[PDB]
């Protein structure tokens, strides 16, 4: 991928290197006390310019303004001031029932086809499991992709993801109609599931706190329903894809670390033991789990950087740098530096043991400072249930011809599905 290009420019050029990124320039920073330095301050912003693609795709608006892809300060941070709400500490140990039953589903579905023989694409049930999380989560719907349902929206969103890959890389007549398609499709489901729950209000019907009710109630005395239509399909697109990419890395990578999936299930079963749903206070404690899902998203995190405008011209590490240049910043690239990570190629969890060192701004999968992802806590609760759960009921081998390895795509992820033959725990 371009990430290994950038990595090797790095390694070899130093810390500040002037880059073609989305056949635009910029300089890609990777000391840490730069990233601590741009990253930790609010002094410092997104570039539309470098987000401008993500806005608008093949002229059909995708994430307009939304969360995301604002990148004004003060717009920005009045939508983020109220839609904190919705992830709250009570908000989000609310989830634990969505999480719950579609992690049971999931591995309930897959034991079904557990003769060892029947080959899954692990990539495909992690979205849909994903997906029919945050539908429901979010925006209080079911999609039972799971159970082979909303078959079109599944392929909205597949399509309207290679637009992302065409519409800022790529330099048939048809594939370009369908992308434009698919994202109005998106636009049109947003509709809908807000009509649905207009309506339900309207019938004064009781409705709990939602990510929902809070891009709603951000969007008050506006003229258009425009706003809300990009902050509906952001979240439902950030809030799937990146988390179903980091469940398809994690299972991906564990498929050859039988030593690793041991400490798993030997930690999960003194846990939770053979309990059915687990308990948010549960989480907590699957510590080896988490060091284990830290370590996937050091070697393959999803949303590999981010970008902020440097406005004045200023000196990064003994180099002077232009005005108005956008700075690129890459947890993918410091991840793998021999400087950060001693043997960076090996995936190895205890780098993330209690009482290591916290790696120090050379690891940032959910970003870092004001811009950083506000979904952590909740994929980081959501991504422990599946995997919990997973390693629990199942043991997944990897078919043979599966490849370990990235593709570019709109986040980074499995060049392979994820394609493996299952078994029972025993
Ligand atoms: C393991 C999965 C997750 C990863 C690795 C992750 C990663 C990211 C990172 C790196 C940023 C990009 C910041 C930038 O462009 O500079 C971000 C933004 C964000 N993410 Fe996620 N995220 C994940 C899951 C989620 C989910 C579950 C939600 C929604 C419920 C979410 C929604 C968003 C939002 C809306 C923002 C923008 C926040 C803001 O600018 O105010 N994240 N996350
Ligand atoms: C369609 O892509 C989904 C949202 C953008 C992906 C992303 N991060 O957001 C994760 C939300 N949970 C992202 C990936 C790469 C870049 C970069 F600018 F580095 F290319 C920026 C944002």
């Amino acid at each position: 991928v371009l990430q290994d290009v950038f990595l090797d420019w790095a390694k070899k050029y130093g810390p500040v290197v002037r880059v073609n990124v989305f056949h635009k320039t910029s300089v890609i920073v990777t000391s840490p006390e730069s990233v601590k330095k741009f990253l930790m301050s609010t002094k410092y912003n997104k570039d539309s310019k470098m987000y401008r693609a993500l806005q608008t795709v093949f002229g059909e608006r995708l994430f307009g303004q939304g969360l995301v892809s604002e990148c004004n300060y003060e717009r920005w941070h009045k939508q983020r001031r109220v839609i904190d709400l919705a992830f709250s500490r009570s908000s989000l140990v609310s989830l634990m029932e969505t999480f719950n039953e579609k992690a049971e589903q999931l591995v309930e579905i897959l034991e079904a086809k557990a003769d060892g023989q029947t080959p899954v694409s692990m990539q495909d049930m992690l979205t849909y499991t994903a997906m029919d999380i945050l539908a429901k989560a979010a925006f209080g719907m079911e999609t039972s992709m799971l159970l082979g349902a909303q078959k079109p929206l599944s392929q909205a969103v597949k399509l309207m993801l290679e637009g992302i890959t065409a519409s800022r890389n790529t330099l048939k007549r048809k594939q370009l109609r369908e992308v434009r398609e698919s994202i109005r499709f998106l636009r049109q489901v947003g509709r809908d599931w807000v009509q649905r729950r207009r309506e339900a209000l309207k019938r004064g019907e009781e409705v709990p706190a939602d990510i929902l009710t809070q891009i709603l109630k951000a969007e008050e005395g506006a003229q258009d329903d425009e706003g809300l239509l990009d902050n509906f399909v952001t979240f439902f697109i950030a809030g799937h894809e990146t988390s179903a990419n980091h469940l398809a890395f994690t299972v991906m990578e564990l498929s050859r670390q039988p030593e690793i999936v041991a400490r798993l299930q030997a930690e999960v079963d003194e846990v939770i033991g053979s309990k059915r749903y687990l308990d948010f206070e549960d989480l907590g404690r699957l510590q080896y789990l988490s060091q284990v899902l830290k370590e996937s998203l050091r070697l393959y995190p999803p949303a590999w950087g981010t970008f902020r405008l440097l406005e004045e011209e200023t000196l990064i590490d003994g180099v002077r740098v232009p005005g108005n240049t956008p700075l690129l910043f890459s947890t993918y690239v410091m991840g793998r530096m021999d400087t950060y990570f001693e043997d960076p190629l090996t995936f190895n969890p205890d780098r993330f043991g209690p009482g290591a060192p916290k790696p120090r701004f050379t690891y940032f999968p959910f970003s870092l400072g004001h811009r950083s992802c506000i979904g952590q806590q909740f994929a980081q609760m959501e991504v422990k249930v599946v995997m919990a759960k997973l390693l629990q009921r199942l043991e997944f081998r990897l078919v043979p011809g599966q490849r370990f390895g990235l593709q570019e795509q709109a986040t980074l992820k499995p060049l392979d599905p994820v394609l493996c033959t299952l078994r029972p725990r025993g």
